[PDB]
């Protein structure tokens, strides 16, 4: 996350580390057994990694959880990163408690300029790299469409919108993938891609999750 904050142990309890002996993306807890996350952070060899702050150290709280399976959605174009979205079981439900606790799905879409807040262990540079320890937060508001596909002329669909900061300096990031944005209290983003980080009238691109929430329904009811 560029230009955000330290959030504070465990006071995002549904944001997931996805762990392959280093973490590689964020996902969103939304029940005892499912992790939503973006599709393009499939790999095989998956151990969610729940209860986290400090991801390189043993700190309490933490339960270690092997993907059981991933579900890609169907329709998941990695040219265009149109359905960028991935359901994860857990080989075994987690314990849930006031520091590891799910997000509520949304019931309609948000609107422009609704405030969320981003999560996530990724690269805190717009121009080198720096991974961060303990996980950081981010306040952005959902952008206007029209001023999203102007800054992305023929590259959203509707199952994208934007979200952030168009004089640049704050942003999600590369290993932020996957992760939540979660706007009152609801679950209505997946961090999915931008151009850089953090750029001048380049701002985040977030899979619209309130379009997929019978898809996720359906999925979840038949496995
Ligand atoms: C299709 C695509 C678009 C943009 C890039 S990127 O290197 O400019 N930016 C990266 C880093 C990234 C990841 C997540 C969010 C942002 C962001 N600027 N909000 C940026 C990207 O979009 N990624 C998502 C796709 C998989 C690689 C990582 C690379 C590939
Ligand atoms: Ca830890």
């Amino acid at each position: 996350i560029v230009g955000g904050y330290t959030c504070g142990a465990n006071t995002v309890p549904y944001q997931v580390s996805l762990n392959s002996g280093y973490h590689f993306c964020g996902g969103s807890l939304i029940n005892s057994q499912w992790v939503v996350s973006a599709a393009h952070c499939y790999k095989s060899g998956i151990q969610v990694r729940l209860g986290e702050d400090n991801i390189n150290v043993v700190e309490g709280n933490e339960q270690f959880i092997s993907a059981s399976k991933s579900i890609v959605h169907p329709s998941y174009n990695s040219n265009t990163l149109n359905n960028d979205i991935m359901l994860i079981k857990l080989k075994s439900a987690a314990s849930l408690n006031s520091r590891v606790a799910s997000i509520s799905l949304p019931t309609s879409c948000a609107s422009a300029g609704t405030q969320c807040l981003i999560s996530g262990w990724g690269n805190t540079k717009s121009s080198g790299t720096s991974y961060p320890d303990v996980l950081k937060c981010l306040k952005a508001p959902i952008l206007s469409d029209s001023s999203c596909k102007s800054a992305y002329p023929g590259q959203i669909t509707s199952n994208m919108f934007c979200a952030g900061y168009l004089e640049g300096g704050k942003d999600s990031c590369q290993g932020d993938s996957g992760g939540p944005v979660v706007c009152s209290g609801k679950l209505q983003g997946i961090v999915s891609w931008g151009s850089g980080c953090a750029q001048k009238n380049k701002p985040g691109v977030y899979t619209k999750v309130c379009n997929y929430v019978s898809w996720i329904k359906q999925t979840i009811a038949s496995n």
